[PDB]
């Protein structure tokens, strides 16, 4: 229910240099699979985001294919990156 | 020398939904090229800067042979995009 305090955290500050596993939905283990990627920091998944045009069903499926996050995980990385854009963008 | 004033009204306000062509160093005619090329808008263009870690060398290459913008073109979208994250991100 209560999206851990790193969901409010990271919509109340700059994203700086923190590592991807930081973005909330993000796990240890899914973030390194990103990592594996090429996605070693969170600012280069959120330029995935603003290049799908914030489309949910294209960023979960690219999430969920990409790593194999499950339905929930996809949902709070997409609230977490939308609402940073709102502040951000 | 003086960039045009929208290089610096660029750098200090949202970009928000304003179109590709509005980026400092895109004329209208590259900045169709660019839209046929699926940027429409601006913030997809920076998604593509965010991708590149800002690899100076990546990026000049990248707009160059997806548009055929010349050396000085691209340095000031370089700096251009380059500043705006240094204020927003």
């Amino acid at each position: 229910m209560t999206t851990s305090q790193k969901h409010r955290d990271f919509v109340a500050e700059p994203m700086g240099e923190k590592p991807v596993g930081s973005l909330a939905g993000i796990g240890e283990v899914l973030g390194k699979k990103l990592e594996e990627r090429g996605f070693d920091k969170a600012y280069v998944v959120l330029g995935q985001f603003l290049v799908l045009k914030k489309d949910e069903d294209l960023f979960r499926e690219w999430l969920k294919d990409t790593c194999g996050a499950n339905a929930k995980q996809s949902r709070d990385c997409f609230g977490c990156l939308r609402e940073w854009c709102d502040a951000f963008l």
